[PDB]
């Protein structure tokens, strides 16, 4: 039974209805930045004793913090901004949440309804702007529509395929007095009629029948299995099928397990891409067949019967036509198949040891490799030390670039929602704010931001947010003085012609620029720099043991390349296995 | 005090709320065509004892009838259609009502909300289709929004610059039981804040000051003066300024008056275009400066101080920048100027007899002329006889073409709303259905459809509507066996090369095809054909004296041309005064 701060017959401001609408949704943390259009909302937030606001230093850091809050907990992330410039700073976060299917609810202030369309002070048509980069958006035109729209916003953002939902609230609606009606029915008739239903037994028995008829099955797990870690693990025990995860599906099946093929795709392991290339049954659970995994669609799984399970009917058959399809929750599809695989266990006699040994041979001949040059710190080795010292139980958020791939390859994630990274949009500056949202949603957890010197500096202002909110956010900065991912593509396909990829100072060429330690010192965050490989283990241990925030500037040779690499539009026969920029 | 057919606490169907919402708006006549999506609305219409439905034989005839109902009475015209094909047949009428600023409310049925977007049976996104050809449209998503949307639809359609408003109602909303709330406030905050205000005295006194300083003033009256016939006539008495009307503003100032310059523009009189060309003060009241009047904007009123009064701020300065502007109702602007012109009458000493004599000389040397060839009926002469036999008190609706121009030139309209014609869009097949709506709104009036053989046949099916509803609609069909307007442009600018403009039968070339008399006979309408000029006066008299509907097939030589003619993009020096196709 919800206990309101107002009487059921007492009129209250629309902003007070908005905050209470969040309280009735279970919202405990918002990321709001104040402004003229949203001052009424911020005043109403102070009256709430259950909703905590984490003030960022940039609205892009506020929406990215809402993503990490959502990616690391399954709950929806709520960010609030003002009209005009405050709303336009959320654009990168909204498009990022849409491509990665992150439940998010963004509330933006707006000019009064009478001033909309008049080029008013700090007015931008944020609904027209964000319609193509959000799952759905609203423009509240009456104070009585607030309880319904907020309920519809959280329902659309969390149900089906999750995504961001923006709610634009004009200022005159926030100030208008009204008595809210919390019993209104949602006006989503076509959406609810198209919601997926529990999977039929005829579809599940046909999948189990294809498993027994197959000799080389491979599991294709992605971001749709973040809530099916137990169901997927039970499915692997009953089948013994090796698991290949996407960049979004890391942690769904433990990377340290013997049946794990780790990541597949452009920068996936050689044995994971080998398994899909020479498979006869591809179980695509919670994936969307991105070109980062398939490359050339004509050659991707060219000899496999494709079984695609997805909660979005628009994804089934988009880039590749499957043989058997199941539109619904992969969590329920696994539960239904586990019952069939257990009763009919001895009837099926499932054993793929011959196919697994074919992959174990490929795993031992082409494993993830990194070369150590003298005392220079290998970035792959540094992340491998972080795995050991944290026992693989740390929540990892990353930026975008070479460090993002090495953090995915050389860290064994035991559970999903430990791996927070921008995969669909690939937005730099995501690592640091996402670690803020993850640390708030998981206070007793080890949160480490494996960031790059280019991605870290984009939202470096959020270091002040970490200090003020006293969050134990660790920053494992892999500094290579370059935009490493773009630098790698210059060495491979452009004759190493540098085109504005060096991030240091050309005057003092051999000086670490910028001095990231002074960035942490400016915000009162203890920091240290490590350059020699021998001092690396003690430095990372000091970062973890030191209470509160900590930044570790790890210097790495910039000539390193992420391996292996399948060029864009290439096949498995075009995989690059060796080479760098020396 | 409105008396409902339902108790204030009695639930009723949404369709019954829709009809009662029309009753509360004063609606007495609708033009509805039944269909699967709108059957609930038609069932609710039979329960209404005050709303009469005129069933057309084509939805395009239904919306055109709603236009004539609106153009001839000032009331809004209401047409109803079903989803899919019924709604798409209203498109030509909606775009026609928008360009001519006709108050219109179109109600279309729609598939249930759960089926929208699923390519359902008889589903078309009529809101997406008609958004650019309507003033505003709605998609009712809840039964409780019906009383508000209908009130907003009639308010937007009739206030400010009138226009068509479409209301899409899904079938499940029509069937849902609810208790309507007729006290809801309209959600039009930005529209009402931008509504024009009464004109200030400083703007009106500056206009009167320019009148006394001018020596060659010309009134530029258009469709915005349809409700200011008395105010405009009072303004002319106090100033003595000659009046030049547009195709839409005919009747605002009597054509038979000595101070009337008749119509101006491409097919306007030579003396009306001469007055604007050699004027020093142009009083543009209720016009939009169409290229059919200006031609080449650089030479249109090149020596005149332009005073533009318009209720739409977007029209002031669009195609030509004025010196003095007044944004508001021209009815109030005339009332304010009449008070200044009467008190300061002897102070101003207004007299433009020298400028009027300069125009009277041009009027006598270049009047509207037509040539009579033997006993062949001149189409200009036939309309001139209709003026005499009806004393100029008949409501005239026309199609589009040569007959439309001759009906505008050779008929003296005493009051506005006697002249119903498609000017902005220029849609053929408008004359016959518009006469239906005018005859219903004005039962005791003489309604005559001056139609062309091409325009009349497009909506010839509405002859059945005239007979069933027993409407005294007269059809003065000027039959020239050709698409005369397109034929005229072939003779002038294409060496008389006929390109599918002959409407008769090439096998029987000298036979009147089709036999329009049998079209009227099929619908039980008395008809007759007149070919000799001597029998023309008795034939038109028989049409008027015969009670009920009547069709008069007037045969005219097709070689006639509408004169004078200013070519597209031309100036006053390029006016064509003589010539035809012989
Ligand atoms: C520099 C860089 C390099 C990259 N390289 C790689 C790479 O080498 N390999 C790689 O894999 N990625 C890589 N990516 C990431 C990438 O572009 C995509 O995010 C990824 O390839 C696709 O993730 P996904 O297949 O799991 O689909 P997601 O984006 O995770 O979407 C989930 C899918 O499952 C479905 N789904 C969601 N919920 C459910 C449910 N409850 N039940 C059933 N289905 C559900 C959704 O409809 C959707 O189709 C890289 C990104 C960057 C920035
Ligand atoms: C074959 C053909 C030939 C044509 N040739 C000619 C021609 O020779 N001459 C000619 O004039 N037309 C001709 N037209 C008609 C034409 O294209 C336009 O409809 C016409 O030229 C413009 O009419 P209007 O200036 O009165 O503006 P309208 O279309 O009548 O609009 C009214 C204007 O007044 C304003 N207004 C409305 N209500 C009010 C109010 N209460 N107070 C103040 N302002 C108000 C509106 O904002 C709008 O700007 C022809 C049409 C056809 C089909
Ligand atoms: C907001 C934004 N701007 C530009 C981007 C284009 N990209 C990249 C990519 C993969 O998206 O190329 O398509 S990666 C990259 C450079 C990475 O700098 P680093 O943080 O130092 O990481 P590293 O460990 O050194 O490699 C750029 C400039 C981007 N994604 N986001
Ligand atoms: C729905 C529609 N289709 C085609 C049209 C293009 N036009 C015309 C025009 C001016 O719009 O040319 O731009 S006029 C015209 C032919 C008029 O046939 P009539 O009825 O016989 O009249 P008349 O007394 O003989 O001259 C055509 C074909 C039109 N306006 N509406
Ligand atoms: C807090 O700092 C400021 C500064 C400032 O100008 C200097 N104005 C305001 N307040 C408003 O502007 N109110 S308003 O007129 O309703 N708006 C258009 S809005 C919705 O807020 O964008 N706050
Ligand atoms: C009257 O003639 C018909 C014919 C016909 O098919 C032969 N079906 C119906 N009725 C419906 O179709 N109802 S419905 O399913 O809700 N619709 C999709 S709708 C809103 O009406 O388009 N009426
Ligand atoms: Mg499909
Ligand atoms: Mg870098
Ligand atoms: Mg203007
Ligand atoms: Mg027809
Ligand atoms: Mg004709």
């Amino acid at each position: 039974t919800f206990i309101s701060r107002f009487a059921p017959d007492q009129p209250r401001k629309g902003a007070d209805i908005l905050v209470e609408a969040l309280e009735r949704q279970g919202v405990e943390t918002v990321f709001a930045y104040p402004g003229g259009a949203s001052m009424e909302i911020h005043q109403a937030l102070t009256r709430s004793s259950s909703i905590r606001n984490v003030l960022p230093r940039h609205e892009q850091g506020g929406v990215f913090a809402a993503e990490g809050y959502a990616r690391s907990s399954g709950k929806p992330g709520i960010c609030i901004a003002t009209s005009g410039p405050g709303a336009t700073n959320l654009v990168s976060g909204l498009a990022d949440a849409l491509l990665d299917s992150v439940p998010l609810v963004a509330i933006t202030g707006q000019v009064p309804r009478r001033m909309i369309g008049t080029d008013a002070f700090q007015e931008t048509p944020i609904v027209e702007v964000t319609r193509s980069i959000t799952k759905h958006n609203y423009l509240v035109m009456d104070v009585e529509d607030i309880p319904r729209i907020i309920e519809e916003a959280f329902f659309l953002a969390t149900s089906g395929r999750p995504g961001p939902v923006l709610v634009d609230v004009p200022k005159d609606i926030q100030q208008q007095l009204a008595i809210p009606n919390w019993e209104q029915a949602m006006r989503l008739p076509g959406y609810m009629s198209r919601m997926p239903k529990p999977p039929e037994d005829s579809h599940l028995e046909q999948i189990v029948r294809l498993i027994s008829e197959s000799k080389k099955p491979v599991l294709y797990v992605g971001g749709g299995c973040l809530n099916s870690s137990d169901e997927l693990g039970r499915f692997v025990e009953l089948t013994g099928i090796p698991v290949a995860s996407t960049l979004m599906g890391l942690g769904s099946y433990p990377c340290d397990d013997e049946l794990s093929l780790h990541m597949l795709g452009m920068h996936g392991t050689v044995y994971a891409n080998y398994a899909v290339e020479h498979s006869d049954l591809l179980l695509a659970f919670g994936v969307r067949f991105d070109d980062r995994v398939t490359g050339k669609l004509e050659a991707f799984a060219s000899r496999a019967k494709i079984v695609h399970i997805d909660i979005d009917s628009a994804e089934i058959g988009k880039n590749k036509t499957p043989h058997v399809s199941v539109c619904g929750d992969v969590k329920l599809a696994l539960q239904g198949m586990n019952k069939v695989l257990e009763n009919r266990a001895e009837e099926l006699k499932l054993d793929f040891g011959v196919w697994r040994n074919e992959l174990n041979v490929q795993k031992q001949k082409f494993p993830l490799s990194f070369k150590t040059f003298g005392e220079a710190i290998p970035p792959q080795y540094a992340i491998k030390v972080l795995d050991e010292l944290t026992d693989g139980k740390a929540i990892i958020s990353t930026g975008v670039g070479q460090h993002q791939m090495w953090a995915a390859q050389f860290y064994n994630y035991k559970k999903p929602r430990q791996w927070l990274s921008s995969g669909g949009l690939g937005a730099m500056g995501f690592g640091l704010p996402a670690a803020i949202g993850a640390s708030v949603a998981n206070p007793d957890a080890i949160v480490v931001d494996i960031d790059g010197d280019g991605s870290f500096i984009m939202n470096v202002q959020e270091l002040a947010t970490i200090r003020v909110e006293n969050l134990p956010v660790k920053v494992l900065l892999l500094n290579n003085q370059h935009l490493g991912m773009v630098m790698q593509w210059e060495d491979r396909f452009y004759k190493a012609n540098r085109a504005h990829t060096f991030l240091g100072d050309p005057a003092q060429e051999d000086e670490i620029f910028p001095n990231m330690l002074l960035f942490a010192a400016a915000c009162g965050i203890p920091a240290a720099r490590v350059t020699k490989k021998a001092d690396l283990r003690e430095a990372i241990q000091t970062m973890l043991d030191t209470p509160g925030p900590y930044l570790l500037d790890v210097i790495c040779p910039h000539q390193e390349h992420v391996l292996p690499m399948i060029p864009t539009g290439g096949t498995f026969n075009d995989v690059i296995t060796e080479g760098d920029g020396r």
